[PDB]
């Protein structure tokens, strides 16, 4: 009925999931009721006046916690799910092979993948196209190494990791394709970002960007209201965005956009309940893992309760009206 009761509640496993989904629905529906305008008019007005606020602007989780929770490479954004069979693991490759379509992947070019994670599309690119150099553009020293660690397995020469802040990283290498997958929405000055970016690519060069979006409106993802305890809890500094569908088509300053896409969100919806089931599945291995790290079984009740809330969360948002409200953009660029 307040702020710390549910938190309260929540840690202590008293509230249960049919309550939860429920709780976090009502949270999103009133997300909705703020973004969406009676006119196209007072619509555009609010998107501008987002756009125009945007010109303005040490603990990991260990790999091993990872693999018990995400799919076999460790994807740690939406996949792709062709059929109601289809596993975690399918659906991270079908998603690879998309990204590698629309992103117009050549054998011969060099690749760039900035927010990389723990390296599958890496991974994928440079396995298929034995003669791209493809790097990856990591903040996280965890990742760097777990992605060096897996080229070595899978006997792959064209891999290199940069380990980079991309927001100060500076280079004068170019690229033929940079990829963007669920990174624009930490960016804190993207008119900056899309600006760097440019400097990194060539005549020749195409740019490949995926954020999660609604179809309508951009938000911070924050709370709205008092009885909001989902957003705080999830992201706990709250330096998420959730642009619009097509709020980078407003940010052509030094990029020009050849295609536009999205992605039905039931696609999302399902990757947060494999990754939620599969940690459920997998619920005492997981405790066992996190313990050394956090020595305290209630500091690990409290990483988990996060991790799956996340996706209990993740699961009410992206499956919305079917998916129809937040789902993925997708948009292919070149240079000026
Ligand atoms: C949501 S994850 C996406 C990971 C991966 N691209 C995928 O699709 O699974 C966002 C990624 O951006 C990275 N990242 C966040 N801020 C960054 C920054 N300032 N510079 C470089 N990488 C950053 C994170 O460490 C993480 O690798
Ligand atoms: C601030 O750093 C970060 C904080 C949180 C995250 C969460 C991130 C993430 C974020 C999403 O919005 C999402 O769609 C529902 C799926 C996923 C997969 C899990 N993955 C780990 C990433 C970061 O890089």
């Amino acid at each position: 009925e307040s702020i710390g009761e549910i938190m309260g509640k929540l840690m202590q496993g008293e509230i249960g999931d049919e309550e939860l989904s429920k709780r976090i629905k009502e949270i999103f529906g009133k997300r909705l009721q703020w973004g969406y305008k009676p006119t196209h008019q007072q619509q555009l007005a609010f998107n501008l006046d987002f756009i125009k606020s945007l010109k303005e602007m040490t603990y990991e989780l260990p790999s091993a916690f990872l693999e018990a929770a995400f799919g076999k490479t460790i994807k740690q954004s939406g996949c792709y799910f062709k059929d109601e069979t289809t596993t975690i693991d399918e659906a991270e490759e079908a998603s690879h092979e998309l990204y590698c379509e629309r992103a117009q992947i050549k054998d011969g070019q060099t690749v760039l993948d900035i927010g990389c994670g723990q390296g599958g599309l890496v991974l994928h690119i440079a396995q298929k196209y034995k003669n791209c150099h493809v790097t990856g553009l990591t903040n996280s020293k965890a990742q760097k190494n777990y992605i060096l660690m897996q080229a070595e397995k899978l006997q792959l020469s064209n891999v290199d990791v940069i380990l980079a802040d991309v927001t100060k990283h500076e280079s004068d290498k170019t690229y033929d394709r940079i990829l963007v997958i669920a990174t624009i929405e930490h960016m804190k000055n993207i008119q900056l970002f899309m600006k760097k970016l440019s400097t990194w690519m060539t005549e020749d060069s195409l740019l490949f960007v995926d954020h999660i979006c609604h179809k309508t409106f951009s938000h911070h993802f924050e709370a709205i209201d008092e009885d909001d305890w989902y957003s705080g809890f999830i992201f706990p500094k709250g330096c998420v965005t959730i642009l619009s569908a097509s709020a980078l088509l407003y940010f052509q300053d030094d990029v020009t956009i050849l295609d536009h896409w999205v992605v039905n969100g039931m696609h999302m919806a399902r990757s947060v309940d494999a990754w939620r089931k599969k940690l459920d599945k997998n619920m005492e291995l997981a405790r066992e893992i996190l313990l050394p790290g956090l020595g305290s079984k209630e500091a690990v009740n409290g990483v988990i309760t996060h991790i799956r809330t996340f996706c209990m969360g993740g699961y009410e948002q992206f499956s919305y009206n079917n998916g129809e409200e937040w789902m993925v953009a997708q948009m292919l660029f070149k240079k000026k």
